[PDB]
């Protein structure tokens, strides 16, 4: 293995698991085994929780500004170690260094930096009832919470979940994807170095079926925050609910629509469509994988998309000139190729890619070509199902209401966007689209200030923005009676 | 039966169920059959959902102030029919006329009145990102929601659930408990009379063994609001989660602690304890059923409690002088007596009552005497488990930290209260008590402005207050890009 | 006179002034004497303050929902008497019935209705400092506040000032314009009938020089809210400041820019421009009296404006078909005619109107034709100075940045608007315009939810919206120390 | 002089004034000249305003987080240089090193640190009106604002005013008291070093009569924030109003009541009373200078206060062991000595101090002994008028309501405090006290989170907290019309 065996992180330090079992993480660029990683046992989970319990007491006992200064220090360390964390993330995900150096840690730390500044602003309410009585509310920490991470943006997700949790005075136990465990451990180190009390951010590695489930079931954990497929999200939420009525946050899948209206600049529209489909090799939940184009612009639009896709620079993620890397794993590559086959079988016209890239050294990695399908139909498998790979489906429409009805016609509802120059149409259309994340004349930007999450089966709750920080506290109302008490008895 | 057969309420009128089944509702004061009530079929749930979907569109297309005025009109009618509705609730619940006339509809209407005033204040946010881009959020209705009521406060709960839901522009399908179906049907008539559009408040009758489940599982229902026992709640929330990832609010059970500190006025403390245990014959979720008294004061406090309990006026709920009625149902009485038996069996000292009242006309009702146990211990069943009847457990303690530690030692966390004249101790203690509803020197008052709900397994989410209104909307974030768009490809 | 002598309104009824003096209010349509009106003396002011102080105590002692219900009852009476009140406002202002029946009372009552609903939502904050200390804030009533009104929307202004004041638990002493005293007194009657305690809304008539100033100087009045000209506002604000440091709201004049961009529909642009100049005979503070048109569209725009202006129905305000009435007074007409003369003398090109209309019955009143000057320049008197009459100035520009720079080149800053179909231009332009009230593709609408007020010399503070309610309370911060106090001594 | 001649700070550097005039700043501990300081001319004000206009544009064009980082860096520098800055403040004010090292910069930086974290959280609102129209508000910077400082807490005031101003994206021109100009200039250096753009924080030195007034009058300055005496505040506010209608914040004087109730611990009470009267040698605006003691406790309270005052360590502010320094200036000492004479003359009983301390080296400084008057009456000059020196007035009362009535019997209303162990009394009394800053069982703590300012003639607006940040912005409302526009013409 390229690295030494990875251990659990409990109580401000690495500790041995008690499972006697490990798993491997695999560089998707070349098949290389990067490291063996220990599997948390059930008792290791018990251990993490007890550690989390005592750590949270220390963390919550500090002042708001003390917590804020510690989180800001972590932000500083993240900025310093940006390029080094990125390089690790690139080995572990296959994502191009050009992305990991500029997006993953930068935007992960952005959210942490945002919340660090907001600790002192968490406030309750005061309500006068009458001269002899009033109420005040407190926003108290939940206590111990758990985050279960996804494999497309491992460290960013760990940051987006842990930042609000810690800022609100909680301790978090985090479980990275078994697929991408490496950077989460590094984040734990950084928190500890920043001054976060032992136990406040612990990392447990292992599978979702086991340690993931052991966390969602644990009676001492107060909330679960999950990021993954909708199918898994349902199991996780039910488990969290039926075990001990935990609060939950679910960021799940989508099949998000992008509608190009007939007055759009086609150069901008194509730039948006390719970004909404091919960044991180198509492994972004909010991707605009259903692209609606008006009949009158279909030929020009396809030509413009084609031209951009052709010049995509697929290659070794270590090469700074690469802007399109392999997929995250070989099994995931197989999944994508199956969907691609589905599209061919169902008679969608293949415009670009549509197969594995095996030339030379690429055969050793999980490379799928940037693929565009056109002449698609709403009932095709590639159009209904989330592919989570580099697969664009182009759908022609004739009028606005049709485009909107079709965009909305899905059980998903994470993101949606429109391209248009007309003031009234932009707002009108976005107001009718059933998604939590809506973009006008852009795609993919997710400011720390902007609450993001899904409508329908694409999620529950939100991340980022002031509202997310509020939902990592619980409300206690205190009624103070200053006068008499009357009893009917 | 006293009344005609009760039908379903869908689309602004009564319609015939399609189940071929009915169930009875019984006056618990005398075993009289009040009415046969039709059971919704699964196809009837579907019919109520489609009706709600169409109604919600009409409702949400009105202006905020139009919705506000309509809800304000429903409040006026409720004020007019307070006594008439109270009488009907008394028949159905066995609760004394003295209670239903001054609490149930009054405080139900209080909350509707409160939310009616707030419809025009539901706002989103606007966030500048830079000169060429900003975001704004919309707080959009969820759409169709379901409420599931409990049997202790049927109409009040229907109001507490439907008011925020409708205020926020949703339609609600409501299922009263099969034990108390009558007043919810009246509420539906009233909304229609006030101008609420057809389909916006539909009522489905049945039980948790069917229609309840059909509601929590329906794919087109976006949120479940549930009030009931913790054990049922866990089931409900799991079904709500796994079926279609619904949002949920759960108001569940409690074993709420009332700590009487040594400096307390024992007359007030006694008053608070009796109110916290015997109002609505002990059928209040937030009841203070574990009463901690300091050892130095145990003798004195037990005498003051005894004196009040002795003069409780148990009797026919129809008599205005009655302030303690029978229980809601005979099966519920059996459950309660079971617990009282447990108390005796585990050697707690019976101070008061402890049996069914069967003298004269009472033998035909479900009357359980006001019961007080003392010399209790934390491992007794009557102390760990919610009884939801007239059973107070008095527990001796020695120091402040011990009382609080014990008060907190429960999976429950609905309410908690302290009685004390000391400024510091009142706040110090209340801040350390793990409950969502905290009372200082009083008990049971639940203003429309005060968010209420449980910590731990006593609930998820809140009812009443500003925050609850927000939780009947979903957030959509809109990013408007006014400048250039940059692609890496 | 048409009506009996109008007396002061103090403490829930009419009382004789103690000045020995009166003035007359005149119908501007025909010069008819509507009423003798009493002038409040200095002692009457003192009487109204003492009344207000006592009434405020009763008002604030009520609960939030009690106040809310009384204000709602006032709304109901206003809706009932809309037409009768409009008729009176038309007599007093000369504004067409078609306007007074549908705008003045409707939108005045809209704002009262909005705030009535919000009374229970006024809340302070709670902030934990450490385990042994926290703070909570109270938003307490200011106490007694004064409103000074203007003559163009007399009752609407009285409502827009008294609604938030009373909703926040204050008492208001209101001084309507000497020019238009009649409807303010009716409002005071209506408040009383709705159940507003005696003293809570008192009305003093007289001049600004005397009674207005006595109000702004009185040591027991905590806030002044004024609507009028910028020049007068400076005096009033200085006086409120130096006397006793009162809080202030100032709604003043403007010279608001309307920018029509080259991609605008010119029919919509012309509709907007005429509505923004000729409603209430040009006597609206937020009027868009500087209208910027691109050089390439000048001729077509003028033709469209001219076509609409030609069909304006100047006439007797009592006639329902009239949509353009006389000005409020003969002296105000003289002022407006002076500006019109200035425009001719400085060589602006007269497109429409530009003179008094004296034909037939119009000679009895103060009627100025709707007037349009074009080929204007920035340095012209009519372009620099608020005219407050029916005088539109059309200005030609060549580029967007030029238009915006010129629109901002003024000491005023009340309103601004753009007409454009382009998404990016609409927001970009509005964001750069230095005014508090900004309209895109519309003009003049002022929803109860929307904070309105001026930038620069056009105002201080705001009216309407959530923010305004807050500004009629004062913040008290309360720190509770629960632990030890330390002294350096 | 001890230091070189101090110049103006404009555009991120020192520049020569153009008045040709200087003034001296004097160490009050020994009468020695610390520095000659330049007087800004009228043209220097203009220069500073132009500098600020251009600076503000650079500042506002950065992103929220960029501003946040810059201010956080300033905080870091201020922490590094705490002792050095404290030493300069001690020279300039005469305040003990023990105070300045732990209070002045510490709490100045706290507030800056607080606001730096809140920059990204400044948001507007979004309000839907109907399907075809919505509004959003923007909270835009005011632009250029001016702060005018007092002499008791020079650098802390400069920080409390500049922090929210800059955090909200404004440029501030600041004018320190002529009495204490030194630390403000240092602050400007630190802001520049931290990366604040040139012009964003400019410092002009001179007299309030001249430069101060030139700032309140300048047409381009949008807001004045002032701290000082009520009498001066009125003139400043009048000038800011009549010149260009500026927005204002005024933090003025007071005669704040401290009410010791009979159940209070007299040791704590005495500790609080002395701290509320003798910290910073009595030069604290919020000082509890009227101390109310129940008659039954007068003798004992006097004893306890006497014992504490006698051990007060008056001496050289350079001595770490000194905790009571000289007054800020010789003319100020003279004023205080006058008030003390008045006290003696009006027959209040002198319990302590009551004269200048001239022993040894003290005769070269402006030392007044800690002074306690008892047997005071409400009509005594020392009880009615703010002394702003080390003079406590003890007042006896017989009942709660009398004490509260007398506490409120003043045109002032800055602070108030009660001492009591009773829950009800604590909150009940404080809710009835007419002051903006209320303390229970403590005094003097002013956390960044807590809004502080005066009722009545003690102030306008507030500083710190979340509310203050809002008030360094102006609200712009934007209505977007997406549908048709209707004209009556
Ligand atoms: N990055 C983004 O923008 C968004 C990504 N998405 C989604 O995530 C997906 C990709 O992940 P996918 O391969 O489907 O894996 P899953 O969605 O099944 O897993 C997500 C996480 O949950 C864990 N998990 C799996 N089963 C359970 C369980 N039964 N109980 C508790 N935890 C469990 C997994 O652990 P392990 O895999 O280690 O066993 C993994 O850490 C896509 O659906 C994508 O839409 C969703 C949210 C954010
Ligand atoms: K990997
Ligand atoms: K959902
Ligand atoms: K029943
Ligand atoms: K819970
Ligand atoms: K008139
Ligand atoms: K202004
Ligand atoms: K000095
Ligand atoms: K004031």
């Amino acid at each position: 293995a390229r690295f030494e065996e990875q251990k659990l992180y409990i109580g401000g330090r690495y500790v041995e698991a008690s499972s006697g079992a490990t798993f491997e993480t695999i560089n998707p660029a070349n098949g290389e085994v990067l490291a063996k990683v220990q599997r948390a046992s059930r008792e290791d989970v018990e251990r993490a929780v007890q550690s989390a319990v005592e750590g949270q007491k220390v963390w919550a006992a500090m002042t708001a500004m003390q917590r804020s200064r510690i989180l800001r220090r972590a932000v500083d360390i993240l900025r310093e170690r940006n390029d080094e964390l990125a390089a690790l993330e690139t080995l572990d995900t296959g994502k191009p260094l050009a992305e990991t150096r500029s997006v993953d840690i930068v935007t992960g730390a952005d959210v942490l930096e945002y919340y660090a500044g907001l600790v002192p602003a968490i406030e309750g309410e005061q309500i006068p009832l009458r001269e002899t009585s009033f109420v005040y509310t407190r926003r108290e920490p939940l206590g111990v919470v758990a985050g279960i991470g996804a494999w497309n943006y491992p460290v960013q997700i760990a940051l987006w979940k842990s930042a609000p949790a810690l800022a609100a005075g909680n301790a978090m136990i985090f479980k990275p994807s078994e697929v991408t465990p490496l950077t989460a451990l590094k984040l734990a180190e950084i928190y500890t170095e920043a001054g976060v009390p032992d136990g406040v951010f612990n990392v447990l590695t292992g599978s979702g079926r086991e340690v993931g489930q052991w966390l969602t079931e644990h009676p001492l954990i107060e909330k679960i925050s999950f990021t993954g497929g909708t199918s898994t999200g349902k199991k996780v939420m039910a488990s969290a609910s039926s075990s001990s009525l935990k609060e939950v946050t679910m960021e799940l899948g989508g099949k998000s629509p992008l509608i190009i209206f007939p007055d759009a600049d086609l150069d901008r529209a194509a730039d948006i469509a390719v970004m909404a489909n091919f960044f991180s090799s198509g492994q972004v939940c909010t991707n605009g994988t259903r692209v609606f184009i008006h009949r009158s612009q279909q030929a020009r639009f396809e030509a413009k998309v084609l031209e951009r896709v052709q010049r995509i620079r697929l290659g070794d993620p270590q090469d700074e000139n690469t802007n399109f890397g392999p997929l995250v794993s070989f099994p995931h590559m197989e999944s994508v190729l199956g969907y691609i086959e589905s599209g061919k079988a169902q008679k969608a016209r293949l415009l670009c890619g549509g197969e594995r890239v095996t030339d030379g050294a690429f055969g050793k990695g999980a490379y799928v070509a940037p693929t565009v399908f056109t002449d698609c139909r709403d009932d095709m498998t590639i159009v209904r199902e989330e592919i989570f790979g580099p697969v664009m489906s182009i759908l022609v429409y004739d009028d606005e209401d049709e485009a909107i009805r079709r965009a909305n016609d899905t059980e998903y509802g994470l993101a949606a966007g429109v391209v248009t120059q007309d003031l009234a149409r932009a707002h009108r259309a976005i107001h009718r689209l059933e998604a939590g994340i809506c973009w006008i004349n852009t795609w993919g930007e997710s400011p720390a200030e902007m609450p993001v999450g899904g409508y329908k089966q694409s999620g529950v709750g939100r991340e980022n923005g002031l509202t997310t920080l509020a939902h990592y506290t619980r409300i206690k109302s205190v009624q103070v009676e200053l006068g008499d008490y009357a009893s009917v008895f």
